[PDB]
């Protein structure tokens, strides 16, 4: 049958009637794939062959007990047929290294969403820059007099580490200065601003796309409404780049018509959509795992 | 004529006596280039724009006065001919987000040495386990009962961290417990062993590559001497795999006929190996460059 | 009646069949105390007033559930009429923070086991300079030449953090400079070096003095023995400088008849020897408290 | 003669037109004392001796050379009259350590300015709780709902880190939960709210204390002016407390009529007073150290 392998945090810190890897899980369950669970640590590579210690999962929905390990065996991660990597952010050094680990078991066959070099490829924050059209004014930098000159041009800004912090400087703040010290570094680091959009009271929106194609209802952070027509309009523009570069779930932030961020690592906000409407957009992903596995 | 920029640590702490980077600015200087100096905390990107406060440079060999600064000039990046990346280590998250600025410039024309994917793509130490017939045995891993394996394995070993600080493991050593408690951080970060190769007292040596052509010359850390047969195979071996990265100047570390790792960041050895033997590899690298740019 | 508080790390993740100071909340309730719970963010200061957030704590020996919250109060800590800081190691500059609060409120007439000022002056390991007739040969710097040295007198060493992590050089090993390299950070923090004590393979003993007096039965890590001769003669020496310090509650560490480190903050192995010998240690505690408190 | 060693960062790096250690050594040479010179990482303990590696030091008023050193020495501490500890800040566990040393050689018989204990008991920001009545009002907390509270109360309020990054919350400021979130860093750090002080707009002052005895002129942040009659009021209170904790030097920070800070590790402008008023503050300095030493 299919062998699926995931590497998250924890799962008996979870929370079942929330978490978006444990409803993948149910669904994987629920087609018969056989489950492997694995944690960074137990990640590995023995003369640049990839293997993990994995323990055989068996999943349910039940809040004293959601989760039984039913084996335990030592395997080349080139035995899963895919491996979901669903570990939370930060996207640090010892997430960059766990990604050469998934890559060498890519190269010997095993499907990784999402894809090892489009995770280093692509920064949650830093990567709309390639969608210049679809973000608002954004400046990434270590200086303080750059910072508060985009604040001269706009007036009322958001300023965001890259490593939620965000901070806003409207006018007649006193703060300026001490914000872009305090999130430089004192100048060591870059850090993010970007103009103010007023719309994100009607609603910060998580938009999630499978395989390019975007799932017909986001969740305005909590609503779940269908895509408006702006919505598809963004969606449909990333989705083609986002289905080559191997990025097979993929959550979009979008407030008003502006695309602010690209979570590529683990998206969320399953549970609340499937909640509401009748779509399964685990189905979505299984379907989209199983046509890629069927075709390379 | 060539605008080359290069993004260094502070120019004014350099050793002009033993810098490589500064001989390749002679170099760039002596036949003619415009060159364009730039920090880390220069660089910028406003809308997707890579762009970089540039100081336009003068450098002599002179202990008292080796630069200038000529001009001063706010200019998009991809105004730039050529950039190197000659930034030192550590390989962190900030030197990540520069390789996504440099990628910017790259993709609107300009030549960056090296390649912003492949300095994500191939960590120093990581990339030798793709390989892995010209390296010692190694285990990359976060926990201290496979370390302890590993040293019953071999008896002698090597454990160094990812991110010099080797220790050495070798029979009836009382901390093996503790160094990799210290090196895992307690189980938490990946760190790399490998079995002690005794022929490091003959020489740790650095071997340059520069655009898959291996310099005749190397120095064993010092002594200067040219590659043996060894070092030939092992170096045209990676060389083609570093050529198509664009892994344009690279410095392979080689104890005895065992590849230890790959600097891919800024190598060196370059003034220790000019002064003895009749090679200018800072003319065989501005030649690898003139050539990329007569091409793409 | 007496009321006592304490501050401590969160009761709801202690293992009662081994924490000395669940141990301490028994007996003071079987004396019939009020006890106030409070963890360190429970803790501040308005204009110089020393008040916390309370938990008014009922605990029992329960395994499902040993405590339970009865009431919650915001009170002046000067209220209370004793407080125990049993807060766990490292101490730190928030360690030393807390340290000021509890003092606002003993000037204003609260005991504090152990006493803020002496907990800011005996730093567990530091503070065996005050007694170095009865401490191996110690040696505390941050360089690597005297390290070195040391190592060359006495062959075979211990080296620690100040800040277990400690390694063990004896003659032959080949990492004596990476591993003060890594304990000192390079030159900029001071580390301690010790001759090795070769008896600790006889136990490395837990001493415990009830304000000034020494508890009969130590625990040797584990075994309950009776404290030898040399243990009487260490313990009733230090002992008179710990009463008058205010240090009410002292665990010693003793290696042989070497004194190697004074725990000043949360000694702990209360458990042990009172389930092997007929004394009660948190009676001789709460015995303390009871005199300390009927006296100033 | 006098015999006086200074534990301080690297000369070479000092601005001697401005620092105030300068300006101590060249008046304790001009009264001809044995000037010997330390870095932190000097000092150290064997067997409970206090010792360092010194330099006999020279200094002159000279921009291209203000120092030399004419000898080297590895002596015991307690072989000098007096050390002046003038490091700067942080006052973190490695200044705590320092701190311990230097109490060694002063059980021996050396003046230490300031007292060791003293720098330990007495931190720049939580020392003003015990004179609540001269300071504004202060929260130390680790919570958000404390912060708004207190922001509640007073409408616009300064907070700052314990461990200069002041931020200022005055009302319709939208950013009091993520200012209090870096701060505390997520509710695991104390953190200090005051109210604001408009008066600092005037000038924030500097006033020196000399073993209890204010100096008649302080700075306000620049511009010297006589103290006024509000600061010797507060300079008078506090003075006396200073005298006996054996902080013979220190910089009090008054805005307007309140009492913000109290530096008692390394206060400084005494250049800028010296240069305006006829007061020798180092004189004034040297003769507190005089009468010190021909007394005890």
């Amino acid at each position: 049958m299919i062998k699926l392998g995931i590497v998250m945090d924890p799962i008996a810190n979870i929370n079942i009637k929330k978490d978006s890897s444990f409803a993948m899980l149910l669904e994987a369950q629920r087609r018969g794939y056989e489950l492997h669970y694995m944690e960074m640590g137990d990640l590995y590579l023995i003369n640049g062959e990839a293997r993990a210690h994995t323990r055989t999962l068996n999943v349910k929905q039940n809040y004293e007990e959601w989760f039984s390990f039913v084996g335990e065996q030592d395997l080349p991660l080139a035995d899963l047929d895919v491996i979901l990597m669903r570990k939370d952010p930060p996207f640090d050094t010892e997430f960059i290294y766990a990604t050469y680990i998934l890559e060498r078991a890519e190269e010997k066959g095993t499907l990784i969403v999402n894809k090892p070099q489009s995770l280093r490829d692509c920064n949650e924050k830093l990567f709309t820059a390639w969608f210049s059209d679809l973000t608002p004014e954004t400046l990434v930098t270590r200086n303080k007099a750059q910072l508060k000159a985009f604040w001269e041009k706009h007036s009322d800004i958001i300023l965001k580490p890259l490593d939620a912090s965000i901070f806003r400087v409207k006018e007649g703040d006193p703060n300026l200065g001490v914000i872009a010290e305090t999130l430089t570094e004192h100048g060591t680091r870059y850090c993010m601003a970007q103009n103010y959009l007023p719309a994100i009271k009607d609603g910060d929106k998580r938009v999630l796309v499978v395989d390019g194609e975007p799932v017909p209802y986001c969740l305005a952070r909590g609503e779940p409404r269908p895509l408006t027509e702006s919505d598809w309009k963004i969606a449909r523009q990333i989705g083609p780049t986002l289905k080559e570069k191997g990025l097979i779930f993929v959550g979009l932030d979008i407030i008003g018509d502006r695309l602010t961020e690209i979570n590529v690592t683990s998206p969320t906000c399953i549970r609340e959509i499937e909640a509401e409407f009748p779509v399964s957009i685990t189905g979505m992903l299984m379907d989209a795992i199983e046509a890629r596995l069927q075709q390379q």
